[PDB]
């Protein structure tokens, strides 16, 4: 009640001052409020009284725009600043040439925020309830923010104050400034260190993506230049050879017999995505990921030394919700897990529905059209509908995850963030990469020979695939998803502000910054999640098509600048924090890398359909099995596809049939044989080769990872020398 | 020169006093010396003067046994003790009820040793040369040791002094005290913490070995009880079935044709080492190792909290050799690596010589004898000679490694220990486990069909193996090595002191302890190396025979007590130290675990020869390939071994031949066939099954490891609660 703040002066002499009306001591916080009402007024004035008693100096100012709105500028004197600084163990190199300039405005703001969090506002309805965020949540205080130095475009009137926001906007946040490299020290002195560590991680990710993209484009060009040398690609649509295959129909009843001529362009496109360049790139990408994790860890250690990110934290006071609400924890966790598993099963049901749509639309496309084969059109439309359903599904699930976390009881904000991280990442991973996995792994592997096809449900046969393999379809879907997401997010975040800029053609500092959207409690969580999803796309299915990094890299570039812009001209300044590396995203990324090594190996082995070519070239073209005198790939397409005398185990093919011998895509004995349709020796040879390749690839890659981790020092020699020098100086 | 120590009193009033002649302040060090000679006398008296000036109180005592020998008792007053303690950051819970009893004699001894290391002895021939170990190395000071409380058997005359050495000898070091459990707190308060952490690690290793041994004996009993149910074991020596195989000869010229009757007992013994119990035990051992590493890490964290092993260290002053001697480092490291690779290649040459001996001795044994087959006798004798050659080779190599490390320049003692660790472990690993690997993996896998056998060198064929497989031979060699090493070391360290004890049927304390061998600079290095080698034996080839842990466990038990005895009644007391966990042995053990998972998988797949049995049972006994109506193993031995019409690609078999059709051990087509001797479809089926098993086993085991590491907390809840309680108490 007593010890009220000085009455509002509302002089508004200068639009930007960064000082009190006296112009002597800087502003360190702005608490804005508008004035049932009487009781909350008592509470807020009690809070002001307690804050002034602690030592903070406050003064009000009536808003020129709104009479009811009143700002309160909060400044910390030097003594309380030093006391709470040594309380918080915030360390310095000393140079006290200016006490105001000795402590950075970011440091002053975070110290004042710590004080505001650690003070009480005299309520006994609950035993010792306290905090600053409590007031904002209650709505008694409209906002509690720090203030920016100046307008991004316009330099500050004061000459003593460096226009940090202007400098950043004109040096690393301008959308037409891409040549420039990130001033990480500037973005760390300002905006705290968590934002700085995020941008440093993004820059490192960009550099490694650039390297990977260069190598991937090299591999893609190698594949493209040799597309004339590919033999079976020429054979598949050579009218004498490929025009007489008369392959058995994929569906059950309505699909007619079809020849291999109709896949010429698809085969030609495939021959550049499954060449040995793809294998080389997959091996290189495994090595690149295993190196990138370690090198990022080394960079993180260097940053930690440079930015002392291991500064001792406080007790991390609980969230307002958790304290307000407080083996029930066990049952609550069980309910949350049940909900997340329910949504995962919903995603799987969406995938199954996509499969059913794929079958039905292929049946329709077979009749409608007499360029693009019905197979490729079906794949494209299924991928497009999968992309849009993924968009809507994740838009719903982010809301449902925010809801389910509230059903959970997060003890602290960090725990809330970790739980939300785990749930959101798990859902996004399952969604995207299951949609890709079904095509990559379980597409047509388990379909039996056409005499006795397998029925997963009883009505629909499990769909087969073209003789080339499913690799082209996986590449098509992956490109569709990547391009759709990148184009959507990029076009939004770029063009919409860009368009609004063309639409365009006094006020004090505090209210000027007040008209800005707060960054949000989560902060950079969503950007981290999106970047991790893109990283998984780049690494898990790189062998699907080598141009995966480059596209990401392009988007990634813009992303950096976009965030910078979105963090400078759109959001009111936030209190600085301290982040170790990134949080749970580092273990998530390590797990993604470990999974992606085996995923690339299995993509090359089971999906790429390259191992059969090598096996036929090295063993099934010699007088032991082939008439050719020397190793050669020619005749692969005729000696690989099986035979089928048309006696269905009924006879769905008879209605649309024309002849006797159809040739499906599998390695089984010809009909006239002691083992009529059992697996051929070639099939077991191919399976053994594929499994041996997986074994060799996994073991070689893991050995290289272990050797690189053991050999490359975890901390740079320069950093160790700097540590030794500063320790020596501090010792004396 | 001046400030000399008080002249020797040599009162020798009590054989054990642990105090000066006054009986007021305890002894903390004993420096014994005997008195060219004049100059070193000046140097040592200068050192004494400097030490007395620092604050230490010294007094001499002429040895009663030898006039020339003179001891010097060194005690630290309380003030210098506290100053150097706070210098060393050695932390306490305080209870100062007795200043002498406030600091443990171990702590006092280590503090005094730190002071003695950090003092100068006034030599300007080199710029500021200093230390205590320098004097001992020079020989001016005969010894620099702390002293034990009392005789191990006889209690101390003083009642105020707890007879720590007597208590330990009579409670945990008596060879007839095995029931007792290790008093780790006593062995840590005494003997420092590095010794304590070693014994704690050994005890944990023993407990986990006991669990693994119980499970292994259970699996072995399961295999033994079902040896009557094994079918192919009965078939191989059923005279109607196995007596007519007429298998082709293993060697080139002199070996005759032999039948399968001659392997009946070998097959019966094998049928209990390759049963499904072996597979279950291999999976369990992978899980057990992956759990044991994490649980040991948790125990290590608990110990670190309990024993504050993370106490800040000093600068770790350099070794006397390195400072005395000082891109040359690069070339020196290259020379050291060249020498170690030379010795590794010498080990490989020893293995090759063992192979050649095996071939020659098999040729000899074939003629000599008409129980034990020549195969088993050859395996036994080769294993015995391999064991003895390994013994002599490692005895030589330890000396050569000590030499080569001196050729290297170790900056500090820790670096010297790490380099010696790496070299010694690498050599021992290569030696033992290469001798085992050749039998386990490359024994008879690469030998071609007898028509065109492979010649590795041109003279000798690569030896084949019995139809059962090489598993029995691997078990024989592994048991020979394990038993030989365990029996040798155990019988030595136990019986020799035990025999010397039966041979048996005044003096002051300092000279009483003086007649003891110093523990040696390396300390517990050799015991760590031996334990790690035994751990590798237990884990790498566990599937070879399930009784591997139990035997080790037995030896392991005695080892503990032996060390305790060897550390109490044989070695003069050493200064306490501080060890984090074990040193480089922890990464070595983790690497051994990671390797051993895949090693066990490959032992089960490639060596055990179980996958062929499962494949034949599940696929090659059905009308598709076998006449049997239902799944059955019978007829495996006849339908698996190939056929060979005797037309050698010469004809070495003709001289001793008797008939036409021999049947070797491989899966190739019969002679009358379009592919006469190429690999049969059964062979590719078996290879695919083996590779699929390896894939599944590795991935399941690694997934279980990852899940266990993520799920099981790294620090126990009790330890976290204790940390919180002590932090709360310290905060107030």
């Amino acid at each position: 009640q007593d010890f009220r703040t000085p009455e509002f002066e509302e002089f508004n002499g200068k639009p930007d001052s960064l000082f009190f009306t006296d112009g002597q001591r800087r502003i360190d916080f702005i608490l804005v409020y508008e004035d049932t009402n009487e009781k909350q007024k008592r509470k807020r004035q009690a809070y002001e009284s307690n804050l002034i008693c602690h030592g903070l100096q406050l003064e009000a100012t009536r808003s020129v725009s709104d009479d009811k709105l009143v700002f309160v500028k909060v400044h910390a004197p030097w003594e309380v600043l030093c006391t709470y600084a040594e309380i918080m163990h915030i360390k310095l190199p000393f140079y006290i040439l200016d006490r105001d300039s000795f402590f950075n405005p970011a440091t002053r703001s975070r110290i004042v925020y710590f004080i505001l969090s650690r003070v009480k506002y005299q309520v006994m309805n609950n035993v010792n309830k306290f905090g600053i965020n409590r007031l904002v949540s209650s709505g008694i205080y409209k906002a509690a923010f720090p203030l920016h130095d100046c307008r991004f475009n316009y330099e500050s009137e004061d000459i003593s104050c460096p226009s940090e926001r202007y400098l950043l906007y004109r040096e690393w946040a301008h959308p037409r400034s891409i040549y420039k490299k990130q001033p990480l020290d500037l973005i760390r002195k300002y905006y705290g260190e968590k934002i700085g560590i995020y941008f440093a991680w993004l820059g490192y990710y960009t550099q490694m993506l650039l390297l990977a993209a260069v190598v991937g484009v090299a591999c893609f060009l190698y594949g493209y230049l040799d597309q004339d040398n590919c033999t079976w690609s020429k054979e598949v649509c050579d009218p004498d050879i490929g025009g007489q295959i008369l392959m058995c129909p994929q569906c059950d009843r309505l699909c007619p017999f079809w020849r291999l001529n109709i896949t010429c362009e698809s085969s030609k496109k495939l021959c550049i995505f499954d060449s040995f360049g793809t294998l080389i790139f997959a091996v290189f990408m495994g090595v690149w990921v295993t190196l990138f994790l370690e090198f990022w860890k080394r960079r993180q250690a260097e940053l930690e030394y440079e930015w002392d990110t291991v500064e001792l934290q406080q007790e991390e006071q609980a969230r307002p919700e958790y304290e307000a609400q407080c083996c029930g924890k066990c049952i609550r966790v069980t309910l949350c897990a049940s909900a997340v598993f329910f949504w995962i099963l919903l995603i799987i049901a969406s995938v199954i529905g996509i499969i059913v749509y794929r079958l039905s639309v292929f049946i329709v496309f077979s009749t409608t059209l007499p360029y693009l084969t019905p197979q490729m059109a079906t794949s494209i439309t299924a991928s497009i509908i999968s992309h849009i359903i993924i968009m809507i599904l994740n838009t719903i699930y982010e809301k449902v995850a925010i809801m389910i976390t509230n059903f959970e009881l997060p003890r602290t904000q960090t725990d809330y963030e970790n739980s939300l991280t785990m749930k959101m990442f798990l859902f996004q991973f399952v969604n995207y990469y299951s949609s890709c996995f079904y095509i990559a792994f379980f597409k047509g592997k388990f379909v039996g020979y056409p005499g006795d096809p397998v029925y997963l449900l009883g009505k629909y046969r499990s769909e087969e695939c073209d003789p080339g393999g499913c690799l082209l379809e996986l590449t098509t879907q992956l490109t569709i998803i990547m391009g759709g997401k990148a184009i959507w997010n990029n076009i939004q975040e770029v063009l919409l502000p860009w368009v609004m800029n063309l639409i365009g053609r006094i006020t004090p500092r505090w209210e000027q910054d007040y008209h800005l959207q707060p960054m949000g409690k989560l902060g950079l969580f969503y950007e981290y999640l999106e970047m991790i999803i893109q990283f998984g796309f780049v690494t898990l299915f790189v062998a699907s098509f080598p141009l995966a990094p480059l596209l990401a890299l392009v988007n990634n570039i813009l992303e950096i600048r976009v965030d910078a812009w979105k963090l400078t001209t759109q959001f009111r300044r936030m209190v600085p924090e301290k982040a170790q590396d990134i949080g749970a995203w580092q273990p998530i990324m390590q797990g993604i890398a470990i999974l992606a090594v085996v995923t690339n190996a299995m993509i090359i082995a089971f999906t790429s359909d390259m191992i059969p070519r090598l096996v036929y070239y090295w063993s099934f073209s010699i007088p032991p099995y082939g008439d050719h005198t020397y190793y050669t790939m020619d005749g692969y397409i005729n000696n690989t596809l099986s035979v089928f005398n048309i006696t269905d185990f009924e006879n769905p093919y008879i209605g649309l049939g024309n002849y006797t011998l159809c040739r499906y895509r599998d390695f089984r004995n010809p009909p006239g044989h002691p083992q009529e349709y059992k697996h051929n020796i070639y099939y077991w040879h191919v399976i053994a080769a594929k499994l041996a390749f997986i074994i060799v690839m996994e073991h070689i890659i893991y050995s290289v990872k272990f050797f690189i981790s053991y050999a490359i020092p975890d901390v740079s020699k320069i950093t160790k020398s700097k540590i030794k020098r500063e320790k020596y100086l501090t010792q004396k």
